[PDB]
């Protein structure tokens, strides 16, 4: 499928606050978004790739995990 996670940095909330503030104006993800493991978990028919490039304007220490 479209399964999508990164491992991020939010090491304050902000951090994911300011994720969503990216990946919503993307429109049709959704993403569930861990704080305490600092990681995203998104579900787009928008492909990982399509993803990275909008989830690396964050520029956070994002690194992109398998595809399920
Ligand atoms: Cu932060």
């Amino acid at each position: 499928m479209p399964k999508h996670e990164f491992s991020v940095d939010m090491t304050c909330g902000g951090c994911a606050e300011a994720v969503s503030r990216v990946l919503n104006k993307l429109g049709g993800v959704k993403y569930d978004i861990d704080l305490p493991n600092k990681k995203v978990c998104i579900e787009s028919e928008h492909s990982m790739d399509t993803l990275l490039a909008t989830l690396k304007k964050t520029g956070k220490t994002v690194s992109y995990l398998g595809l399920e």
